[PDB]
This record gives structure tokens, sequence and C-alpha cells, in this order.
């Protein structure tokens, strides 16, 4: 009855070397008494797992994000969950203090609230492929200052005159489950992708979807949104995502939020970047003097974020982004970091189901 972790077990990890390694001895996680014990069954790739290299990376700490898995075990002070019960959720990867937590591991824990139970019409695959995006999607909407959806609401809130909301970078893992929250809270994305997305972001919320290769497409957006685009979401953000949103955002001004902190004017733009840490309140050691601290308040957003979301995938009104589903074990993720890295993904996300053994 009282749980005891396997000895040792198989992780993903970086070495001393800066190479991504399988790690056959790599140690499991004690249980934390709020926490419920995890075998993990499947698990997706992000790019941000990619970037876990040079001084980003700490050797030797477990290297995931997108977990789902069974829970082999629960903490004494955790009630409405039972062994045997799935759950899907995220990992905070490479934290230094937490070195035996992440999601690229044979078993994990649970971390903060940031975790929920898989609904009965779900795979741990569809599952696996959420974490990250609606963690994301939420502190996106967050920084943008729009509310989230209310999971219990039958429509969204009304709007005579629509608000619209560029997201450059529309068929991204993170703007297909961002869209459909905008959509839920009453907002009117519209997209910018490759054409063979075009479906895939119009499925997902988009109202209109453009090719960001198009020529002076920042004045197409422009009147398409009266001059008055107030929200811009760049889930790419590089020097030319980032030129195009301050082109598109209208004549009085507007918000840019961006996933990632923008590359090295006088228009009347206020910008913030989405830290991923932040979902459990925790902190982080970047950016780049004194990190960021922790705090409750930003704990308790991912928390209720958690709640809404995991209601609203419950209920079928929040769904995966397309998957690209491999069966197989830890080099089948390393191959799946670098098949991500290369950019060599669109319109789907890589989903690893774990082969145990
Ligand atoms: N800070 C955080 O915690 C956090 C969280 C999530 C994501 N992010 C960052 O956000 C970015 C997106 O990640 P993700 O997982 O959401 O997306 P993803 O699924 O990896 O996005 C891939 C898509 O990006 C598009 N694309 C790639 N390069 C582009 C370019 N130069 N210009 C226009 N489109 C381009 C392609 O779309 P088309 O083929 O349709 O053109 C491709 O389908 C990554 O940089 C990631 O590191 C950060």
């Amino acid at each position: 009855q009282p749980f005891i972790p396997p000895p040792q077990q198989t992780a993903l990890t970086v070495n001393d070397h800066d190479e991504v390694t399988v790690w056959n001895a790599a140690p499991c996680p004690m249980l934390p008494r709020d926490q419920v014990y995890v075998r993990v069954e499947a698990v997706a790739i992000n790019p941000s797992d990619t970037k876990m290299r040079g001084q980003f990376a700490t050797p030797w700490a477990f290297l995931g994000t997108d977990y789902a898995g069974t829970v082999v075990a629960v903490g004494s002070d955790v009630t409405h969950i039972q062994v045997g019960d799935r759950v899907y959720g995220a990992q905070n990867e490479m934290c230094p203090r937490t070195p035996d937590q992440g999601a690229f591991s044979q078993y994990t824990v649970t971390r903060g609230r940031v975790w929920a139970k898989i609904p009965k019409g779900l795979s741990f695959e569809q599952a696996a492929a959420l974490p990250a995006g609606i963690s994301t999607a939420g502190l996106a909407m967050k920084l943008l200052g729009l509310p989230l959806p209310s999971p219990s609401a039958d429509q969204p809130p009304t709007h005579s005159k629509p608000v619209y909301v560029l997201v450059y970078g529309g068929s991204t893992a993170t703007a297909t489950v961002t869209m459909q929250m905008l959509r839920l809270s009453g907002y009117i994305p519209i997209a910018t992708c490759s054409p063979h997305n075009f479906d895939l972001a119009k499925s997902r919320g988009a109202e209109e979807v453009f090719d960001y290769r198009a020529p002076n497409l920042a004045q197409t957006i422009r009147t398409y949104t009266k001059n008055n685009l107030r929200y811009a979401l760049d889930c790419i953000t590089n020097v030319e995502s980032t030129t195009f949103c301050f082109a598109a955002i209208g004549r009085a001004g507007g918000h840019y939020v961006s996933l990632n902190p923008f590359p090295e004017t006088r228009k009347m733009v206020t910008t913030d970047w989405t830290l991923g840490p932040t979902i459990f309140g925790e902190g982080s050691t970047w950016p780049a003097p004194y990190g960021r601290p922790g705090s409750e308040e930003e704990r308790q957003f991912g928390e209720d974020l958690w709640r809404i979301a995991g209601q609203l995938v419950e209920d079928g009104r929040l769904v995966h982004h397309p998957l690209r589903v491999v069966q197989g074990g830890f080099d089948h993720i390393k191959q799946g970091m670098e098949l991500v890295r290369k950019g060599e993904l669109s319109g789907e996300k890589l989903v690893v189901r774990l082969e145990g053994p």
C-alpha cells in the first residue's frame, strides 16, 4: 500500500557534451503528498524541447513537456484520483531544482495542478498532444488581456462589431488550440500560414486565413480589420513575423504578444512574450539576470486554466492538433526532436506512444 518508486529508469536528457542522450540508469522521482505517480504512456514533442542545449541545458536533468499516462500511485493529500486513472499534463523540463521531473521518462509525477484526467473518449496519444498547447494558449490570452472561456456558457460573448485577433502562424500547434479558445471567448481570429494548412486553420476557428508570403499582405489585413486591429499573437517570432504584425496593427495602436523573446518603433504598441514555466507559478532562471520569480497568482492562473480547459476538452469544445504518431521508445523521442528542430513537421504534432517494454 505504501508506494516505492523503481530504483532507476530510462529518461531522455542532455550530456556533459551537449548531446541529447537516452539514459538507462536515470533516477525516479519521489512522490509528493499532493501529486500522483504516473507511468508515462505517450509523449509529444515540442520545439522548446529542441532548444534545451547550450546554457539552456542542465546536464542530466530530464527533457520533455507533454505527457499522458497511467496513475500507479496517489499522494496522501490527493482525492478524486485513483490508481488506474489516466492523466495528461505538462512537466517543467530541465529545471535544475527538479532534475528528476520531465515528460521524457518512464515515470514522472504530476506537477502543480497543470494536469487533468484524460476524458473517456480520448487516447493517451490525443491527450499527450494537448498540454503545452493548452498552457501556452491560456498564457497568450492572459498577456493579450483577454478573458478565458467560461466552461459553463452556452455560447461565446456577443460583439456586434467584431473584435479581431491576428494569429501569425495559424497552423502551429499553439495557434490551433489558441484559436478555438479565442472563438470560445467571443473573438474572431484571422490567421496566416501556408496554403496547404488553410483548411486546418479555418477548422480551428480562423474566420479567414492568408498565405504569409503574399505581397503587401499587411495592407490587406489592415483593410480587413478597418485599420483597428488591436491584438496580434505571433506564433513564429522572427524578424519577419514581428515586422508583419507591427504593420498589420491599426493606426490607434494595439498589443503584440509573441511565444518567444523577440528579435533585436514609435508605433503605439505594447509588447509581451509568454514565459512557459510561469504556468506552474514557479519562476525561471531566464531572462536573463535574476530570471523571473514564482508567484501564487501565476500558480492560481494555471490551475484555473487547467480546470477550465480540462472541462472544454471533456466536452469536445477543445480538440488536439492533428497527430503524427510513432510507436517506439526513447530513441524515437530523440529522432522526433531532430525532425522538429529541422522544421520538418507542418500542421501536425509528433507523438511517441511508448512501447513498454
Ligand atoms: N515560450 C513557450 O513556452 C512556448 C510554448 C509553445 C511554443 N513556443 C514557441 O512557439 C513556436 C511555435 O511552436 P509550436 O509548437 O506552437 O508550433 P509548430 O507546430 O512547431 O509550428 C510549425 C509551423 O510553423 C510554420 N512556420 C515555420 N517557420 C515559419 C516561418 N519562418 N514563417 C511562417 N511560418 C513558419 C509552419 O507552418 P506552415 O507550414 O503552415 O507555413 C509549420 O507548420 C516555436 O518557436 C516554439 O518554441 C514557445
